[PDB]
């Protein structure tokens, strides 16, 4: 955290520099009762690479002031002062990956964008300041109508009410009107991006959901079903925000896979009275073969009576269990609780008719890889008898 | 219902107020023959959330404007009045998710963002109005000219007719240049992208048979089967507008998919005189089977002397039955009836001839899914025999 | 071709119709010499049906001229008579499918697009030549300054040489600026989606190919097999145009999969000395079973002495035999011919050393299906043997 | 590379040519003393065809100018002496191939449609100084007059301080409007395709782990591990930029992909004591079927004491080796070493612990394909014996 103040005093320092040099190319009365700040935010940039795709810090290094003020350069080549100004390149790469993930990666790119685009939008309208005729008028006047007409030209707006004059205007005007333009489009072509993928859960999931709206408006369905539909999906938006579980981590590798289900379903497969006291690799094994089924609030998930192979756990949602006459309520089951399990040993009928009551996400286990891996495990095959 | 118009209630209050609040901020001489009405659409803000990203409701309750006519505050700090605003952003939010489901959620944003960018530049042009020079002018001829600056603005358009005079008003002027630049860049990237996702699945649809003309051009074929090709692509979007039924119904959990095959099926797994009086899972069952297969207009489906393996029925289009010879018409058959019966249970030779008649949309099923789930059905083995 | 020849002759007439109407409600001067053909093209559009999203027809069949003309209604009230010209929509649908294959459906997209935005700007212009003040002036040079205004303001260019100056103009202008705001965004984000679907097996296909440059210069492998490989991608480019066999002809059904193949692979089922004489499903059969493998210029494909399972029928390169010290040249084989015919029925080892050529494009067959529809074939086994 | 010399001569002349042509057409007064650099790059275009989609050579080739300087042709004939000028797309489209792969394509698409956008709008600026008004006035500051007129036409600004006068240039200036506004609405078009496919692994990568980071967030995971995930996915971006070893190389032929296995694998299947004086295809074999994984740092790979069946290679991190106890250490491997040995040929448990120490990158082999290609070659049987 003192390399994150570091970055922070360096950030601090480019920035004084990136108002300071182009105020005194265009202002050469300054700079005499604040060179003592250009030469402690010179130490900083040279300093700041030991505590740290090259060439920006070597050029930031060398003092190309001092030489304007000592030889009096010439107009248009006292300009390559403005070299240490290469330096905002590397800091702002620096701090585009410095704190990357605490926010949004896009919201940076786009904070970096307009930083860059005000601050080239400052460089530009210092370059016509420079080049103006020389009259008197306040520098605040003269950065507000500097302003106002690098901001009249960036924005493709054109009152017309400040114009060229010599020619050499005319070809400042005119190259600076192909960069303005060129870098309007550029803002105009990153805004269109930055909110194309402003959202992305909610879009594509909402898009998957349409394309099934409009096909069940197309089947021309009853609307209950259509409505308890879209609770469906309302449901489990406003559970996972619309990822599936097992394509989020398929993106992984096998032991980070393994370190991400045990660490999201840790004292969920300890929830279980069946998987505590088991083996560590077991845990994972069965981890590794969790799979999530979702029944709606009132949906039949084993009625008693039926063949049945699978055993079922619950994880978030609630159950209630009923006799095979349903009739008889057996008890209610909760999350973290389980039922089916008397048809993986043996190949008996449902012994209890299971309702859902809520939106359940509820875990399964199919039959040949639980009685693979329960058949290589002694501890839980007691546990389960 | 009553809190759909209770909706309809709420959004006419807000609308209300939108159109009322930055008119009597510019107008001081309103809002004194109009205080009822403020009082009554207050108390219907604050009334709505119980008969409902929390604050717009609480900065919408408090009484900003009332302090401004009795206090007489001054003119930058007057403005906080219009936090009563803010409550249109929740109110969108609620009106965006009330009806997404009756039309296109795409048009719903775009009427959304249309309104917000008038209701937007309503409220630049009533700043706009606000610091202008006092002078007589009818309140029209001030609205006219204040939104016919501010549209100016926001097309990038500029005529230069109305300017910035004071440095207060180039201020204000810049500011709302880089509003009214962002603003028209959002509109342009949210129509590209509205009117990007305006046609799926003729779009993509159109694609993918594109893929396959340019593609079949590129082969050099004669014109007569490539023309019925693409009458092929005519007829399945005609029929199912481009949308394979088993990539719709794949997004579905398996109830869901169960339900939704029963439900689209429902009087074609009874057109037959085959599945009335199965069991209940058997027809699910069936149709987690059902596999569709299309024939064009004289398409030999089966030829009378052929090995044969699977059954098949018909759903939508027409067939004829032929003899062994192809010389002898046995019959001519329709949606809901079918053919191939006579190669489930054995392993004999086709006896009838089927060409198609018109394009089909017909039902197959394949000999290991059906004997096996037909050998645990008696009464379908004695409705077959 | 003479339906062809009226959609020709229903074109000209809707044409005439949409640049007439206009201009006979801003200029009613005309009109009186130019009825005859009001007549004929409205007969033209009232029988069009006939030899043929209803209500075009319907709307464009009223004479909603010639009550302007008799009853002399005014201006806000006599505009209905542009009522026929909705039925430019219908002759768009019409004209966008009857001929979406000769050519691309993208250009045919683009052209219509530019089309109807002429055609509407040309509706604008005329609407601000209606509500203009009444001046004497050429027609000519009131429509070269009606179209030289309205482009000014689809364009988002803004000179402001020609303003408003009623209010009525005002909101004329403000209404036609949404409208043109509208209009020229939709036509940047139809250019842009037109310009994004323009290269598809080039732009994908190279990205394929990129996707493995940017790799292969990241292993940082010698430049000769990197060239190599390129000049494969080159190869595989200049010969199919980027498009895999079996994901083109994997989007079709079975028996126009079948019919596809044979008559892609007519003269080349046929180019052996093998399968003429087989059976006609057989053919059928091996192509619904031919598999492509293509061997750059100079590859071993078999060394003889090797194992070998696998036939290799050449269809497009070159290939060259040697003996098994690969000393003695056997033959040279070129496309059409074969080799590993004796790894088929026998488990020999190779007979002939095969190197390549030039670039093969070349056939093989594996075991398992080639000796499963070969044990039921017996003339296709003696062909062989 | 005397032909990329030539390329550098031809570019050098049909840029002289574009330059000069449109200059000598606006003023007649030149060409006269240039002449002779007319008839050398003449005869550098007509004898280009030769050391190298047809009809611009040849209509570069015949004299299109001297015709109009002996005929004296009028103003709207003379004009086809720009002919020449269609060369520039068959030079365009030869440059665009001659050195696409030095550099990015897509920069070199770029940079083609720029040099095409200001070599076009010269064109339109040579036409807009043509017709205009004769007055007395420098070409500079008719060049900067005109191309400064015809850049606030491109740019859409539009300040209006040149306008049409007369008729006929009211429709150049009609037509060129048109024109511009299809060209920048082109320019925006490819700027936001060249910049939506500027970054593919750093976006496509990005994307993949961040669809892991809203995951990972979402399942309220503690840091630590998460950081460690994203660790994880920053050494696979700093090793190998995202991009999988076996999909880039799966768009690979068999050949091919077996040339490029050995050469990324050389001098690593080297690496081995194992694979030195094993066959030639046997290696192939190997790296055909060579199966990298990662392990992080301290993950365990191996316990002593397990199970295990497979063989690990170490390709490019470190490992250490614990004993059964994990007590006592028996050594530390590292990259190019192996471990897992004593799991092929035999069904023993591990004998050494195995903890990861960095990021590893190591190379793991199944025991099917192991004891596959392991039966039949003897001579590494006895080198793992």
């Amino acid at each position: 955290t003192y390399t994150l103040v570091w970055k922070v005093w360096i950030l601090a320092v480019t920035l004084y520099y990136a108002i300071r040099i182009p105020l005194t190319l265009v202002f050469p009365s300054l700079f005499s009762p604040l060179l003592p700040l250009d030469i402690l935010a010179s130490l900083a940039l040279i300093a700041d690479i030991p505590l740290d795709s090259r060439l920006p810090d070597l050029l930031a290094a060398l003092p190309l002031d001092l030489l304007v003020f000592a030889l009096h350069l010439p107009s248009p080549l006292s300009l390559l002062s403005l070299v240490r100004l290469l330096k905002l390149i590397s800091v702002q790469r620096s701090a585009t990956r410095i704190l990357s993930y605490r926010i949004n990666p896009a919201l940076l790119r786009l904070l970096s964008l307009v930083g860059f685009i005000l601050l080239a939008a400052h460089g530009i309208a210092c370059g016509w300041m420079s080049l103006q005729p020389p009259s008197e008028n306040p520098a605040g006047t003269r950065y507000l109508s500097a302003f106002y007409w690098t901001i009249t030209t960036l924005t493709t707006i054109g009152y017309g009410d400040i114009t060229p004059s010599t020619p050499t205007q005319t070809v400042y005007t005119i190259v600076i009107e192909l960069l303005g333009a060129a870098m309007y489009g550029l803002v105009i072509g990153n805004i269109a991006s930055l909110v194309s993928k402003l959202d992305a859960a909610k879009l594509l999931h909402r898009e998957r959901v349409e394309r099934v709206t409009a096909f069940l408006s197309y089947k021309r369905i009853s609307p209950e079903l259509q409505r308890r539909i879209i609770e469906y999906f309302d449901y489990l938006w406003e559970t996972r925000r619309g990822y599936e579980e097992r394509e989020v981590l398929k993106e992984l590798p096998h032991p980070l896979r393994l370190a991400v289900a045990m660490e999201i379903h840790g004292d969920v497969i300890e929830k279980v009275a069946l998987f505590k006291g088991a083996g560590e690799e077991f845990i994972r094994d069965i981890i590794l073969h969790l799979e999530p089924v979702i029944y709606g609030p009132g949906e039949y998930i084993i009625r008693a009576g039926e063949m049945g192979s699978d055993v079922y756990f619950i994880n978030r949602g609630s159950v209630e269990v009923l006799s095979a006459d349903e009739k008889t309520r057996y008890a209610i089951l909760s999350e973290g609780q389980f039922f089916g399990e008397m048809a993986l040993i043996l190949r008996a009928p449902r012994t209890a008719t299971v309702r859902a009551r809520a939106f359940c996400d509820l875990y399964r286990l199919d039959k040949e890889t639980f009685d693979r891996i329960l058949s290589r495990y002694p501890e839980i095959a007691a546990q389960i008898q």
